[PDB]
């Protein structure tokens, strides 16, 4: 178990931007820009930068060349500068690895920490942030499919609850989780925003990024994220969904850049922001807890995910998960799920939902 | 071959209504009432007549208590009543056993003409019915999820070309179908009313209802009977979707009714009513095709349909398909797929995406 | 206007509209830029613009031209003979004609252009070039995409002569517009089974009022708005978006760099039953145009495009002698209701919502 | 000038509910319940508790049958049981009026504070509520016209700089405004939450309530409301909109209820939450401001509002706007609006903008 520090914990704002690492700068571009429409702040021959629509910081998604395609640092934003003394303070008293640059890592970002935390991501926080022109209004720009926000990452890693305890102390508020009947847990979401999630963690071998959201403002966004890729007939690339989630009560998509970096498209969860917000726990078992119309969750969602990075570059070594496999307990050959608890009329035995 | 008539074809405009027997009234009246909306024209003990928010005619749908589920009638209005008339010179000629009730067979239609087809359906065709409210801004009435036409009929029969060449002899036409390479058939879509389709033929063992369509104005009405469904904790009765046809280019849900009848929930299809209307064929190993977005279609989808009564109430016999399956050639053992044509990257085999 | 002995050609629908406009790369940037519409063909004297889902060549042709003006519009026949038996229709109405077996336009082949009883030049064709149905072409599509082409409508000074006369044409009517003392305002009629293909607006005439475009869903026009007030030509909006009462449509109307008028359109009914229901509405129903009672800017009844004769010189206008939509529900002398026989929530010489005339 | 207290600022979270005294409870009832679909947490024959779709909390709009229709409280949530304590404390030390109810003004509510602000309001913070079932999947109910979330309030004060500046100090940060080039300022908007807005000021007489605005989903639910109102012939009750703003880019509709308090439905708005989130500053004569589409503000938004009662239920004194008025500068006889910065064409003088006049 993580300890809590008595260093007090820096005040985290919101997710604010990932840095991933991908191997071919042009084609990851034409996903980013050109399917999926995201704005340039800033490009060169080794990094893109890329924002939302309704963004004023200086980006969301930085894309950097680089030879083994991985998470490279998921960015938090804090309060006040004095939060990122406070930031590395508490990491410090934790015993993990910290670099802080006075000038930032990546361009448009300030005084900057990054850590490798005590579950093996790299995290960095920061407060100053180059300002752009906010497109909000940039309503000659809008496509059919804007990504409006970032909205959140989802982390894989082997043990949730001592997970859930080091974020909890962190400030992260847990909103809603999956856990069985015997004592285990599969996931949990939680956020300092007051939204569902601005970090997430999903139960499987890990350090590894399962994905990045961005919001929408409509699901009708979200369809035409769907049929675009049809028409490219690049729909092989969509993974999962359209969807309602059970968990969050949002729309979602979830679709593959060209390293098989997992990106979710997302819009119309709820409001978290009260200190006393009511947890809600979902059954591993449920059938309605992923895919709220009982769509099945196929296995590459279980099993694939990005490789992350250490402050020198290097790939993170993968930790085993000995906790129960939410694969294996509801889709697996000896799984179940229910859509009514209790009514064995509309559950699965040894197979996923719907035929 | 089914032989043209000599006798004119009676003029079509539209499918209209159809009667299913269900097993259990009050159940079906929840399903159809309760979680999708359909507005109540009458109902007692026996029967409830039910309608779409834009509808004037008497009703789209009527669910007939009965001992054996099925579709007991497939409906579609005539132009005048000299062609109900028509209708029966024409399927007299063609041999079909056929019922004339100058009254009507179901409350709020009239003078109607019903039919063994040669296919085995039971296809009604009538002019004269009970206008009733349209209730079309009547939005103190209307639904998250509010079903607002009726929009076709679905199906199943053994050889498409032969009930496509008689359907085209009636004057519908065909707007897209389903091929391969070896040239076997595997669905055709036409239509009277200037949509994509106001009847479908889906190659399987038949005569089968495989489905009936209804519209919402827009994607996310379609979306809200799912999420309504999940609210009721029936998600198991959804079957397939939601999703973006190939075919059609429609946004669609489909459901299972209490009875295991399938409902399709539908919009935005496009405009079909110039007569050289471009035909549309997509390849049966095109994964886009029936799901643009290539999410895999479940084994139910082709091999689940309602039994179809004739004139006397007793289940139609079924005929087996002997051309080759789209369920076999797609996602069975040997069957495959693809994103792009000629890309092994996208494609499965022996697999559904 | 007399019903011919020589039948009506079968008409489909409303298919394309030419509209003379007088600087053709301003018309080129609304058409294209703001609005999206695809380019079939262009050079320095026109633009061939059409809808996401059409396939044949055009729904709209820019011609420049020195006097911006209807030129044509144009519905589609069901046969090749439909265009000799319009020849022949409205020969026997005395009206003149001019035929061209090769077009007047690129991408129509065989066509008749008509100076109609109403003083409009109406064309009839059936050939016409295919193009790629851009249907699925979602890597096309903008939040703003203009679908279809779903109608004109036309100002005319005596609604129910023209009404009469497209009854003989085999349009038949959906709703329409009138008073208590038997004054018509305004008809809707169709041929290809929605709410329009073609429509009457009382008012000095002949002029067009508009020509109409669908999207599929309701946000779509609220983008092309959202879109016009960051390109910053709000101004170009002239009226909506709104709820049409007649029709049930949601709506927006704008206006072209010459001042045409340009209706975006949704989600009408089906009326192709032959005794589809017809809606007549009250003058004074203040939710007939506007269903949530949204006042009608005066410009909407005032202006109007000028049409050209065939030898493309500006037809004279006739001015209506019955009484005008305008003055008798939002001029200081008019009146208009929420509920009929309510004082509450009426509007006595001046528009709903707390506005007078400009 | 409103000083700055020595004491804490409370830590508000968001706005949280109105209590709105009507005249006919049932009559308010039919408009809240059966024209907008909100969920019924509680009534009798003298109160209507209602909450949104997605809502935890006891309720978002407290109905109170009075003499008078008025705003009876405006009411933010507190982080802590501690920060009502600091609002007394703090307000205390402003010279505020102040009462404080252990056991609550309202069902479901719990220990209260209500005050008589320094611009007239009637504010009450609290910590303490009974939860109830939240709604936010309960599809078999959801309305085509759903209102998920209670999204702010707006008062109507005639001292924009005044009222900003105490707020600013309770830790409310403005998001955007409007001012003209000769110092006034019309109009400001700002936040605890991290949305546009949890309270706004409108320039005009006050203290007096502009309206409380609840949220839908997306613009086609909005659409909805204004049919809907077609549909049962209430059209009449449509106000303005709806509508795209410039101020907040949030779709919009506003609305009167039976008593002529103004509720707005909005959607879209977006994240402020940041606290160098940069400010927006309209010019007033900017026809896109506040309809980002330029249709006309119809002249009684600026002119119409809903008393407010003090802590012994009697209705406020209305002080009136010295600096100059909204309606006046751009749609009045001496009026001035623009589509373009410095272009004559699509400006209009004297007059509102698509071809109307002041009634
Ligand atoms: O592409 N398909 O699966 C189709 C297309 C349209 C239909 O109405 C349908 O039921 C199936
Ligand atoms: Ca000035
Ligand atoms: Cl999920
Ligand atoms: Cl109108
Ligand atoms: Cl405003
Ligand atoms: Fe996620
Ligand atoms: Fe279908
Ligand atoms: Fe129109
Ligand atoms: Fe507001």
């Amino acid at each position: 178990e993580i300890p809590k520090p008595v260093a007090p914990a820096p005040d985290i704002l919101r997710c604010a931007y990932a840095e991933l690492v991908v191997t071919d700068l042009a084609k990851s571009r034409n996903f980013y820009v050109d399917v999926l429409g995201l704005h340039v702040s800033y490009e060169d021959e080794n990094q893109i930068y890329l924002r939302s629509f309704e963004e004023f910081i200086h980006h969301n998604l930085v894309l950097t060349k680089g030879p083994v395609a991985a998470l490279k640092a998921m960015a938090f934003r804090v309060r006040t500068p004095e939060d990122v003394d406070k930031a590395e303070a508490y990491y410090q008293e934790l015993g993990c690895r910290t670099e802080r640059r006075k000038d930032g890592f990546v361009k448009g970002i300030g005084d900057a920490l990054r850590v490798e935390d005590p579950l093996g991501f790299p995290y960095e926080f920061f407060f100053e942030t180059t300002h752009v022109e906010r497109l909000h209004m940039r309503y000659d720009l809008y496509s059919a499919g804007e990504l409006v926000r970032l909205d959140h990452f989802n982390q894989v890693t082997p043990d949730v609850p001592r997970g859930r305890k080091y974020l909890e102390d962190l400030g992260f508020r847990v909103t809603e989780d999956i856990q069985d009947d015997e004592g285990t847990t599969y996931a949990a979401w939680m956020h300092r925003k007051g939204t569902v999630e601005d970090t997430a963690l999903t139960g499987g071998n890990g350090p590894r990024l399962h994905h990045v959201a961005f919001s929408t403002h409509e699901k009708h966004n979200i369809i035409q994220i769907c049929d675009k890729m049809g028409a490219l007939r690049i729909s092989d690339r969509i993974e999962r969904g359209p969807g309602r989630h059970g968990v969050s009560n949002a729309f979602y998509l979830y679709i593959l850049d060209p390293d098989n970096h997992r990106i979710e498209i997302y819009t119309q969860d709820y409001y978290t922001g009260d200190p006393d917000n009511p947890t809600i726990t979902w059954n591993v078992h449920d059938n309605q807890r992923r895919d709220w119309w009982g769509n099945p969750v196929v296995p590459s969602w279980y099993t694939e995910a990005s490789k992350v990075l250490d402050l020198d570059g290097n790939v993170q070594e993968i930790i085993e998960r000995t906790d129960d496999s939410e694969l294996e307990v509801t889709i697996g050959a000896d799984g179940f799920s229910f859509t009514r608890a209790g009514d064995e009329d509309g559950s699965y035995h040894g197979q996923a939902s719907k035929g």
